[PDB]
């Protein structure tokens, strides 16, 4: 199977913390409100936070819906 | 000032949640118990978590301090 990739969430200064959480659970399979608030907290604290690690194609897709809902997210290889 | 590097905390199946939190508080400058539990939570759920973003030399130091206290840690460039 395919290499693992990291979906990165970078701080954004436009959408507010609650919507961020809304998006995370909206697009990410298995995403809880508990996990999403941590991600927001950690991305806001460090500038970036790991959203999920998944096969590359699945990662690219979830990164797409994130960007399309207005959040700034990057993909990088899990290494 | 210096280019940013990431100190990464990886999940492992040996350390206890509370121990992970104590180590983070011990070695990482400025670390709150609130931030530490978040980092531990995020590595546990996602497989890895960003501990701190700092200069390369400092990132290496903290990664080594983590490893010496029994945790799985890597350093990488913030990009």
């Amino acid at each position: 199977l395919a290499p693992p990739y990291r979906v990165i969430l970078h701080n954004d200064n436009f959408n507010k913390r609650e919507y961020v959480v809304q998006v995370l659970m909206k697009v990410i399979p298995g995403m809880t409100v508990d996990n999403a608030v941590n991600i927001m907290q950690e991305a806001h604290i460090n500038g970036l936070a790991v959203v999920i690690v998944c096969a590359q194609a699945d990662a690219e897709q979830h990164c797409m819906q994130l960007r399309g809902n207005g959040l700034l997210s990057s993909v990088e290889p899990d290494g």
